[PDB]
């Protein structure tokens, strides 16, 4: 049906350009030894609803680039996992699709756990993705806590209306 769900976070395509394409990515050592593992990807601008449990929002994108996150979440909630489920769901950051993580993957069942495996790790892909502001009236903390106190703030990640 329409609603999708990574991990744990539902999302639903409130509308967009087209719908979502596929990319039959190839990883190859040999012409006897490569694996394909397609993702999929937004072409042009898509509006999309997600929710985890008690958070929810939307967010914003024109092909792998995201434009804007709204959140609805309690405070100091650790925001990290579904956002990067919204990272995989868009293909937002990289390695995960069009790089691999330093080896030559087994497969997409091994691709898949090995991106959140490395970003929950290591974020800054994310962090890279959106920006790091010196205003501190926005919510989002560079650790990625909701309306946690910091010396700079996530780009372009603000509260719903």
């Amino acid at each position: 049906h329409h609603t999708m769900k990574i991990r744990s976070t539902k999302f639903s395509i409130l509308n967009s350009d087209h719908p979502r394409i596929e990319v039959k990515k190839v990883f190859s050592l040999s012409p006897d030894v490569q694996v394909t593992i397609p993702y999929r990807r937004f072409k042009g601008k898509a509006k999309v609803y997600f929710q985890n449990d008690q958070i929810q929002g939307y967010f914003s994108c024109t092909d792998r680039q995201i434009d804007e996150i709204k959140i609805s979440a309690p405070k100091n909630a650790p925001l990290l996992e579904p956002l990067l489920d919204i990272c995989y769901y868009g293909s937002f950051i990289e390695p995960g699709f069009e790089q691999t993580f330093g080896f030559y993957p087994a497969g997409k069942r091994e691709f898949v756990d090995s991106f959140f495996m490395h970003h929950s790790k290591d974020h800054k892909a994310f962090l890279i993705h959106m920006g790091l502001d010196k205003d501190l009236s926005l919510p989002l903390s560079p650790e990625l806590n909701w309306k946690e106190p910091a010396l700079s703030k996530v780009c372009r990640v603000t509260e719903l209306d």
